[PDB]
């Protein structure tokens, strides 16, 4: 008998044991969370209106020909602004993949100007990180025009940026004005205009989504808290919450605010997390703001909501799209536990179980890679011949990257977990391509981690090994505690 | 079919792929990598020379009848010298385990001194990480002192240190005491006295050592560098090499030096991995020294040694028992392959397949816990009963924390890897419990990474999962690449 | 005799050598350089739009009784965001003066919160300097608001902020709102509007800039390099050189623009400074705008947008080094940290005015103090370590601290920007370290040639300053303590020529 | 009248105000304080035990031919470990001066490696400040070794160092080399043996120090506090207080102690000011130590063994404020930037000596520059930018950099510690930042009453040193470019008192 586990697509992943039954307060973002953004219609949107911008300052009207694909970009990849290259880099700075625009530079000449294929995450004024799934249309852009300046005549190419006559024209220069236009199309409202106004095409809707809350609030308290205003907070709520019946069978509608303890706007994350602004009270009907302490507010920061609540800490669990730093931890009172919505999850898993055919592949060759060097040791001589099996292991590794997209899996390359993967496992209790899923699960429910295996862990047996062991490894080899002394795993 | 694997315990094992039959040069650390010393025999004299230099210094003589306890430390703990404790933490900065003198401290009350069961390792001057294999007797010595102080009457126990009638003796004065006596121990030569006067009881023999070096030398260059000077060098390593044969059958002896290309002392590591000093030759039988370039060197620096040798960065396997940060791989030049010597593995390994019951009952409490939230979703008001199970796991998985020590394994606590692991997995392309387990690899050997599989990769199953799937997950879901992006898996 | 100089109202002063026969390029900021802000009309222009955008979003409808008052706030103040105190620090973090919303702090008191009365300046997530000149209505408000808060009964005053209810306030949350307002009045384009439909009363005009600009352009080259854009630009400027006539009277009148070989704006300093933005070029007739330089005839304008520093050195055929940069705001060592050669600067600080003034006009003060010191000295004269006198000094130290205040209050509430009693302030040492010439306005530099050699003053030390360059004749042998007893074949030979030139400028 | 002071050789020069009334605790450093070593053969010592560690572990035998200069090495003097440069540089990062060798870098060579003639201080790993008159022998090693390596043909000069056939020694590693040998000097002990038999030569002494130490402590305590052991710390100081009679003459020789209330050795600083180490007591009829306070009669001892300053604070009874500090290192911002009170300090400057007597012996050099500064002036004089005058300054600018490098030279090949033309050194900026109070000796205390109010003297800037205060009419109105045009209802009120008080030093 092997473990109960839940169908695959409905799991919620855990890296952190979390014992469901002690969270008294459920908190949302809204952004890709509750408000799902249809893709690849959203990320096109956003590169419409980016390089639209771009241009209506001053770029070259080629830009408007660049069409945004969505086989192109993952997330998480690091935009040198020196050499002016997208980065797929691991935990510890190390190279995966480099792209600069559409050309993927292999290992050899990679060296050229990465001799360790070592970059320091570090030197933020160099390296920009690109891990927002707002970040996505950028990305390819950012690729879009490289390649662009590139392969027109007009330019002339050099190793941080192009020639333009006399004039240089710095990919970092040119960082800033992708960067500035983003931004630009975001703080404008023009990308919130184009949403409200049409949100069949650009946000997802689910039945499921007002049960799941409902559920939460009938066990303890739920709140929102998005940097959005509030005006376009309700017309994306209103849409979300938008069915004939409430979510008990026959039930009639309520209004989305029904679903929420507390309802916060404009709360400026991340620095909500800090110190973040003066809490005020929004009047809904007139829009008035007012300082100090209806539900809706805006501003503030995290300790205030969670003051307001009544809640402690680890009390919370904050369900959300965003990898926020150690700032929650650093604090001198509990920071919240975490949920991370991880929507490209969706698609991984479909590969994982779909491509089964390349992992076993992958296996075989392995396993047989193994047999031909069975017999040697170090006094062995041969070099058996391999070069085949490479070459077909690099073929299949190959299609399985190219599955994903043309930037490979958003969590590795190849045996390497890439920074994103890292940073996930750094910052979020439990994971899943969506918070629904949550759905699927009591809430007395104990989520309990599963141990991430080292290689000596994970390729030996717990089998009794049947010469005697060199000294070498050997090295010839207080009241002891009575009771277990950690309490990570049970969450207690 | 199952892949084949040597067994256990002559195993290599691999975080980076390495393809062994690049690697030109073969270079050695001597101090706990060739001379590999007797445990406990080793900390337990340098826990007495500390301890006795110590109380020749003005502490009291109580210390005289503390005995080194093998049992109880285990490496990479970190000494908080606020709070004056040994501190167990994951490669994030989370607490696993804390303890005050001989006193370990659970959950609720660590949230007193860490509100988040969080410490900032950034804080260098806050918390000391002892990593190193010479930190286990000062690791054991703190805890002593800790617990001397706490429970002698004639001292008042605060929260940062002691008092001593109107006096302040701080945890972090302390520490500073112990860190200097330890370097005085070192520097003093009292250690290196002790130690060549009886080799037998302090260092590791084994005749494999010289049969591997030999081997090593028939495919490439081998080197050694050591921060040691000559004169002990050339005691330890006269008895490493001390046989009546050489290494192959029948043959005569012969001098440890003609093992090496190149041999090179008094090292300065890790200043050596910048800069270094000037490079000056040993003149063996007068002792002399001359700065500029017989095989014996002083000081010099890694990009002078790789100069010598004729060997280019990624030539160079590095052979020994210390974690270095990013100082190689920051260098404009190709730093080294690593091979990192971990000698707890070899009791690790023990544990891992001799204690296999504990780790089958651990799972059959997993899958028993799993059956009883089956039949549960977030509809459910059912909270089964689990205390007894709880309960259970507590029990069964300190019995496997004892099996390691006090302190637990060095790889980790519970569901997460310690802060130790991680550097390990960051900085060694290999590792072993000893270097010796090369013997049973031929030099043709391709060295591939094993996938750390994260939570949704090793608890789904490649299986094709056979209701439509949530769209707030799915989110309503350039000339591509013909060949393979990436390179790490085969180095090349 | 004695030195010849220019009237003090006409001076340029000098913190390091410039040989200006060496500048071939005259570049300037805009934004209180060119464009000089009626004062305390603009001040107060942006301290209302600040206040009334705060209150249209909660803060409470008593800030609108608040009046700025000019008298208030001197430049450079720190705004502690742990305890809502505005400070004035010297160059090394000490405490000058504390104030919290408008009571100050004195001595002992002082010791409570800077237990050395010293800050740690590197802490830039706690503490915020208000070093620029449109930083004064925010300097002044949030004096108000820490005032407000701490008077009104509503709000209960903690160490570091207030509780309203239930709720906590800090003012480090405070503070965010007001610099969020501050930004918001400047880049929403509030205050720009209500500038250009009153420039008369919002901005300053002379018919000297005119003048001296056109005098520059015959030695070298000319020009402007602003963040605002285009629009306010040609608004303001056209302004400035609004006069019925050119450079000289019955001189015809001509465009601004023809006053400069290049017009750079939305230049983003200080970003600018490092890679900046893309360089476009503009064109004005018909506001478009393209990424580098036009290639067929518009390349002829002179108007362009974003870009660096490094880039305008390009266009203007100049080296750095023959660049002077004249303007309000001080950088860091950004320009001279690169691998470029940074420019030469000239540090317009318009309250030199007021402050000149204080020095000349109020000499009785200074002699009054001057006299107090010398009857200080003739007190303990005669006196060593044998002594046992403890005279008392208790009336002069009363009436030193009576004057001294006095002159502070010359000056306004917050003291001289570049000192406070014996000490100068942390403004005071990032101008020495900035600027190689200073100046109310850079009008100054009507009144010299464009031959002048700047020769920096040496700054004295203590032990210079007190002690003249005569024979001391010693009766007893010095202490060895103080000489030391002071008086293989190889000695290096002694330098024959001089061994620095920062002071002649002359390469 | 004009202000009464003591002769300049006995001042005692004033940073920050003091009031010595307060002062309850005197502290001493040993090393460069109490105990003075002779110069220059104290210096020569070091430098030659130096050079001989270096030779014994393999630096050329050519090294036993460099005597050591004096006149060559001024402190604090910055090392590139890049290009192997001893750099003088001003308070900013700014170069004055550029030493590669005894090859002194003029000007636009300068550029070469620094392209703004101007480095980043906080580049720890690339620069290395040479502060303490211990680094003084190492200062001109440093300059010694790169010479050598330059001129000996077997050494191929690169950018970053040397190449011996095919090994590269860079500059960084050959600095090691000369640190790691300078600390083995100074802590095996071959140079506190060397100095202790023969202490006539190397150790200055002065009956005026117990003296002045016994009036000290009439009205207060005094410590020794010395990172030095107790051993060479009671040869050093038996050997200072070794005349025929006490504290005056005619009375009865005590022992040293007798003139401390505490004596703390192996002090361990800075850490010292940190946590240090753990305080223990040392009885010296045994030599035994014991951690904390003994608690029989031994307790009535006085010498004490490592600890913290806080500590030392606390067995004295006495508050930060109340101990002055005198020595001869300059420390961090660490003591101020603690939750306890920071001590007052006095800074000893030996050089000082020799500064004061240029200042005052070479009076006819600063007349002639003077002299040559005014007639500068007096050509320029009448001229404004409408003239195209270029007077002809050449012949008076190359007599300015004669005369200039003269003075120069009496200091030293290097200059005056304290500043190189019109520019202060970092040094200079580094004493006026930790120093209350600095002289070439704490002997000049003698000198003054210990109710003495030390009163620092304002540091002038230019618009301060350069314009007088009288009062200057205007004929035409002031332009309003400088002025501004400067001449609700809730206004605050201004202070009553004065705001600062750091002058008075009198809470």
């Amino acid at each position: 008998l092997k473990k109960y586990r839940r169908e695959a697509y409905h799991r919620v992943f855990v890296n952190q044991s979390l014992a469901m039954e002690k969270i008294k307060c459920f908190g949302f973002n809204m952004d890709y969370t509750l408000a799902v953004y249809k893709s690849p219609e959203y990320e096109s949107l956003g590169f419409e209106l980016t390089v639209e911008r771009l241009v209506s300052i001053g770029y070259p009207q080629e830009l408007l020909s660049f069409a945004y694909d969505s086989t192109f970009p993952t997330r998480g990849l690091v935009f040198d602004t020196l050499y002016g290259n997208l980065l797929k880099v691991d935990a510890y700075g190390n190279l995966l993949v480099c792209a600069h625009g559409f050309n993927f530079i292999r290992g050899p000449e990679t060296r050229e100007q990465y001799p360790n294929k070592f970059i320091q995450r570090d030197d933020t004024e160099r390296f920009y990180i690109l891990n927002t799934l707002f970040n996505l249309p950028e990305t390819y852009l950012l690729a879009c025009l490289v390649d662009f300046f590139t392969n027109c005549p007009r330019y002339t190419s050099c190793e941080t940026g192009f020639k333009d006559g006399d004039l240089f024209m710095s990919y970092r220069s040119m960082f800033q004005d992708v960067r500035d236009a983003v931004d630009w199309v975001h703080y404008k409202g023009s990308l919130k205009e184009k949403t409200v106004e049409n949100l069949e095409k650009y946000v997802v809707k689910d039945g499921k989504l007002p049960l799941l809350l409902s559920r939460m609030k009938e066990v303890g308290k739920v709140f929102l808290a998005t940097n959005s205003d509030y005006k376009y907070t309700d017309k994306i709520m209103t849409y979300l919450f938008d069915f004939p019946h409430g979510p008990k069978p026959g039930s009639s509608h309520r209004p989305w605010q029904s679903y929420f303890d507390l309802i916060l706007v404009d709360a400026r994350k991340p620095l909500f997390f800090g110190e973040g602004t003066v809490l005020r009270q929004v009047d809904t009907k007139t829009g008035k703001l007012k300082i100090g302490t209806g539900i809706v507010y805006s501003g503030g920061s995290s300790d205030t909501i969670c003051d307001l609540l009544g809640a402690k800490g680890k009390d919370i669990l904050y369900i959300g799209d965003h990898i926020f730093g150690d700032i929650l931890k650093s604090k001198k009172r509990q920071g919240w536990r975490t949920f991370l919505v991880i929507p490209e999850l969706a698609q991984e898993l479909h590969v994982w179980t779909d491509k089964s055919s390349l992992f076993e592949e992958l296996q075989s060759l392995d396993i047989f890679l193994a047999e031909l060097y069975k017999h040697l040791d170090s006094s062995s001589n041969e070099r058996p011949d391999i070069s085949s099996i490479q070459r077909r292991i690099k073929k299949v590794t190959h299609d399985m990257d190219m599955c994903y997209g043309m930037m490979g899996s958003l969590f590795r390359s190849g045996s390497r977990q890439t920074l994103f993967a890292s940073q996930v496992m750094r910052y979020a209790d439990l994971y899943a391509a969506s918070f629904i899923n949550l759905l699927y699960y009591p809430f007395s429910y104990l989520f309990r981690a599963a141990h991430v295996l080292m290689p000596h862990e994970s390729t030996v047996e717990h089998t009794h090994v049947d010469e005697m062991e060199s000294p070498l490894a050997t090295r010839n080899r207080p009241l002891a505690p009575q009771e277990i002394t950690h309490c990570h795993d049970e969450d207690d």
